């Protein structure tokens, strides 16, 4: 089986990563990102759902993840999806800034409001993808999150969550939260996901190195040939 | 047809994505990477070569196509090849100084001096990189690298070149310069490759734009699904 990783596992392995391996930020989200956008294109392809192209809401939220979703709206544009972003609570720091303008000039519009209801997300959204916290999630959601995730858990199109379905807690997860139908897990999968139901889990962020691999035991299967992303049973 | 750039026009695009659409270097330059070892693991899969891991040898300039070639090291040894680096000059800035502690962590070794005969390359290496100029390369070239062309020139295994074949003039190429097999074009192809003669030519670099490639009337094809790379015909 593959390892299910601890907080603090996942913080050791991330911080591995920045210092002892170097890697920067913006690369390992770059990947992270295209991980997210091909396994939402294997599990969700276009050609399979009724608009033409379909259109997917990315819901960022104000760190990282939502960084990976950035990411991930832009190669899902590339692949034929039609995406809008929302992103309230923005970092003004260069990497995000960058990634933001990256979008805007590939004409993904920006929502200025949630809309308010989750029928409307449903008409004019055929999935919705959750790229607002991730592993290092604590305490009570604030502002305007709260009520964004309110919404989604009355949504009734697919949702598929970067990492951890946001609002669970990193370990125990959340049995009144949202329940997605995809999980992207990236490097690892993360203890919560022993709680997941969804019909699909991926691992993505194929940059592992073969040495971290070894020292943290976490036995990741073969991705096939070229492929940046693993279906897990 | 595709439309096949000149040094103009390369240069003018290049600008275009950095400071229009504001993408940082390492975040092209991760994709960049990534589609070459992908085309090249189209055109030489594992399975289909004598050696088990198969051996490949990288060999990066001191500009911006060698930082290509050590991403796309990166991404050969996790898709299953065994490759070696040779880096002779290399810039002192963070980007590239990640990029070595990178391939050094994962085991990739950097040689100190290119194997002097194109029989010991031969018998070591099954196939061998060319990053290390691209686009932006004019007037004569100074050493090491007249004499690791020189080499080259005299290989019996196959070339694979990133971007254009190193040695060429960028648009009028080079009758008597390297002759490789496969040429990975990054975002389109140069003039040069009109004088290409080798089995493979991808079209690489998915990222961009579809408002720049319109602007410049690149008539890219259609990349298949999530794929990264395109053969050309
Ligand atoms: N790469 C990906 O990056 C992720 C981890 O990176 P990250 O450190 O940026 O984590 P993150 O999961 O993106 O979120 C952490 C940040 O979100 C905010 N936050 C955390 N809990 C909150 C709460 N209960 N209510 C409102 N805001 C909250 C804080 O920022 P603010 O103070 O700005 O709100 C915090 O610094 C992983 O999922 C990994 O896959
Ligand atoms: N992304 C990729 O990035 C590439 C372009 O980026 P880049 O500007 O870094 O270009 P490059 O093709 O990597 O090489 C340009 C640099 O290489 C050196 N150079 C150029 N001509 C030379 C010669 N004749 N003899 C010895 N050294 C020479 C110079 O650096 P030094 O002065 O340090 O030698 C120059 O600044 C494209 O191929 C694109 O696909």
């Amino acid at each position: 089986a593959v390892k299910y990783l601890s907080q603090e596992e996942a913080q050791a392995v991330d911080q591995e990563l920045f210092n002892e391996y170097q890697f920067s930020v913006d690369q390992l989200m770059e990947l992270a990102g295209l991980s997210c956008a091909t396994a939402i294109a294997k599990a969700y392809p276009p050609t399979s759902m009724s608009k033409s192209p379909p259109t997917v809401l990315v819901i960022c939220g104000p760190g990282n993840n939502g960084g990976d979703g950035l990411v991930c709206a832009r190669h899902l544009k590339l692949f034929g999806y039609q995406p809008t972003i929302y992103y309230p609570k923005r970092p003004n720091k260069p990497l995000f800034t960058g990634l933001v303008t990256q979008c805007q000039k590939m004409d993904i519009p920006f929502l200025g409001e949630m809309p308010p209801e989750p029928m409307m997300v449903d008409e004019l959204y055929e999935l919705v993808v959750d790229a607002i916290f991730g592993f290092s999630f604590k305490g009570d959601v604030r502002e305007p999150f709260h009520s964004i995730l309110s919404v989604l858990s009355g949504l009734t199109v697919p949702i598929a969550s970067i990492d951890i379905p946001s609002g669970w807690d990193v370990e125990k997860g959340n049995p009144s939260g949202i329940q997605p139908d995809l999980l992207i897990s990236l490097t690892a999968p993360k203890k919560s996901a022993t709680h997941f139901t969804g019909r699909y889990h991926y691992l993505g962020g194929r940059f592992v190195p073969p040495a971290l691999e070894k020292k943290y035991q976490l036995n990741l299967p073969s991705y096939p040939d070229t492929e940046c992303v693993y279906r897990l049973q």
